[PDB]
């Protein structure tokens, strides 16, 4: 039966040989949002409703962690200025007990700045990452630190990923994980090499689009995937757009509509490689419609 039928392990049901890069994954967009209750805040801010865990069971390895440096030693989730109310460390011991019960599914962890630190700290969102969260004996073992610019799923599954988009950095294992980081082209499709060179990331982050344009984005990028059989080539696809302060589109208005549009072009194309695909409200159904997580985790070929 569909690996979709036990998203809580599906990652535990494909051949571990393979790169990460490889395997189609699906990834929520602004992850940790699932806390926000004001009603109007929540129309342009608020970007899931399952919490990390939840997440996790309905099959999701790819978390979108945007944050702001609250202290010298703490990292606080953030949507731009809107704090999320908790530091990176709940994300961490949640990923860090989903990872020892279900040891054969790997996390990939981004992990950005939103957001301008607080007056009082004198580090670098960067320095702060890598010293208190990295390479903290807390987490000791939880980050996969190898050295492969590539990983397989044998290699990290049990570990979190560092996708890094915090620029450069002095560590040293996952993506975008050298002196360089990752060139990020604002509201674009773009193409970038990193590690060293190693991969080839491209990118569909057109989060200002209008919605006939931003399903038009995502089936371009989704088309090349399909037939792009490189696996030093990695594809993230977000379906996610910002709703702005005010309108009729709230961001589970365009999710109920993109989500299953591509949902079901996905089913259309079978087994085909999709990439890593983003989306806000990841796990909620609308019934009539195909669920995109669900159809994302089923491309995969086993």
């Amino acid at each position: 039966d569909s690996l979709s039928k036990s998203p809580e392990n599906w990652m535990s049901k494909l051949d571990d040989g393979k790169h990460l890069t490889e395997i189609n994954i699906p990834g929520s967009h602004d992850s940790g949002s699932f806390t926000l209750k004001d009603p109007v805040k929540s129309v342009w801010a608020k970007t899931q409703d399952k919490d990390y865990l939840t997440q996790m069971k309905s099959g999701v390895r790819f978390f979108d962690i945007r944050g702001r440096a609250s202290a010298d030693n703490m990292i606080s989730v953030h949507h731009g200025m809107v704090y999320l109310h908790h530091e990176l460390g709940k994300f961490l011991d949640d990923a860090k007990y989903y990872l020892s019960a279900y040891p054969n599914e790997t996390i990939v962890m981004s992990m950005k700045k939103d957001y301008d630190s607080d007056s009082k700290v004198t580090k670098t969102f960067e320095e702060i990452f890598r010293e208190y969260y990295y390479n903290n004996p807390q987490y000791q073992n939880l980050f996969y630190t190898g050295s492969n610019a590539n990983p397989t799923l044998k290699e990290t599954k049990g570990k979190i990923v560092l996708f890094n988009r915090m620029g450069g950095t002095y560590i040293k294992s996952g993506y975008g994980a050298d002196t360089s980081g990752i060139q990020w082209a604002d509201n674009a499709t773009f193409e970038t090499k990193i590690n060293n060179g190693s991969l080839n990331l491209k990118v569909q982050d057109e989060y200002k689009d209008y919605y006939d344009k931003k399903v038009e984005a995502v089936k371009n990028l989704l088309a090349k995937a399909k037939t792009d059989s490189n696996k030093d080539n990695v594809y993230v696809n977000f379906l996610s757009v910002a709703s702005g302060g005010s309108a009729f589109n709230s961001t589970s208005n365009y999710a109920s509509h993109i989500n299953p549009e591509i949902a079901k072009t996905i089913k259309a194309n079978g087994k085909a490689r999709t990439g890593w695909l983003i989306v806000d409200y990841a796990g909620y159904t609308w019934p009539g419609y195909d669920d995109i997580v669900s159809e994302i985790i089923d491309s995969n070929k086993l």
